[PDB]
């Protein structure tokens, strides 16, 4: 009796995951969500009793279509130009949106952005030797410079 | 009877600048305002019709809070170093969590973020020079990271 209720949750995550990148947390409901998906208000409630549950469950899936639009195998100076570039991006601009939002209200600061953060050092650090981890800074203040605009 | 009328925006103003760090600006309310204050929800939206009014009237009594945090005499590292320190300092943390959710947020909450940054951009480059706008970009990063932190 519990894979009838996984093939639901799953469902409602892959919907979190729309609603988070195109609508944001803020905009984003537990109306919109029983919409999206055909599930009662009280039939997410009850996977989610708080809003923040939601961003709580989120895993790999968005840092993993992030990075997608970035350049690590040609150096630095390639990855920042990549990075930059991917600036112009809405489904970039988005997520970044997304977690600039998460960290800068999230009391708790869920794991889906520490381990987000974590790996782009990880990354970038390995990729990039001792320059990585300014440069990638750096980037992110060059991102949230952007959306003061 | 013209001037009671400032008295008590002087009180709220006052209420406003300590709750938005205390509290932050999400949980911040009419209702702690005006608990904090002795004025009705109705006496202060009043004033303030919109939430984004608070921080539209400030008009620079944060900015200079902020600044009491920074080294601007003793050369630009020294005045980077002052900021990084500064990070451990809840106040000066509070103070960037409010801008950077400013970035982050509402049209309406936005013109006070847009023109907070430009202020940063402005104040750093005439301490420092063009030299000063890297520093401060990278500055941001580094202190949204710390957010997570």
């Amino acid at each position: 009796s519990k894979e009838d209720t996984e093939i639901t949750i799953q469902k409602i995550m892959d919907a979190v995951v729309d609603q988070l990148l195109r609508l944001g947390y803020d905009k984003m409901s537990y109306t919109t969500l029983s919409q999206q998906t055909g599930v009662s208000r009280t039939g997410i409630s009850h996977h989610f009793p708080k809003k923040t549950d939601f961003t709580a469950a989120l895993d790999g899936r968005i840092f993993k279509m992030f990075i997608e639009h970035l350049e690590f195998e040609k150096g630095l100076d390639a990855f920042s130009q990549s990075w930059i570039k991917a600036l112009e991006d809405s489904e970039f601009l988005a997520i970044l949106r997304l977690l600039f939002h998460h960290i800068v209200t999230s009391e708790s600061a869920h794991e889906f952005a520490a381990n987000g953060i974590d790996r782009l050092y990880k990354m970038v650090e390995s990729q990039f030797g001792s320059g990585g981890d300014k440069e990638l800074e750096w980037l992110i203040g060059r991102s949230l410079i952007q959306m003061s605009k």
